[PDB]
């Protein structure tokens, strides 16, 4: 095995409780930036700023289990 990949909408739930830098049940544009460093993708606040924008199902400031399910839905 090397990189056969295999992550469905079910493996995303864990990605949320696993990328919670603050670990408070939800995340904020502040921690969402570190989540990208875990995968690389070098970018500035110009790309991350919009990442959380459309990533928030209701744009409230943080992403929960729901807003997170859609976040990865259009974020690969
Ligand atoms: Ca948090
Ligand atoms: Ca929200």
């Amino acid at each position: 095995k090397d990189d056969s990949k295999g992550k469905t909408e079910e493996e995303l739930s864990d990605l949320f409780r696993m990328f919670d830098k603050n670990a408070d049940g939800y995340i904020d544009l502040e921690e969402l930036k570190i989540m990208l460093q875990a995968t690389g993708e070098t970018i500035t606040e110009d790309d991350i700023e919009e990442l959380m924008k459309d990533g928030d199902k209701n744009n409230d400031g943080r992403i929960d289990y729901d807003e997170f399910l859609e976040f990865m839905k259009g974020v690969e």
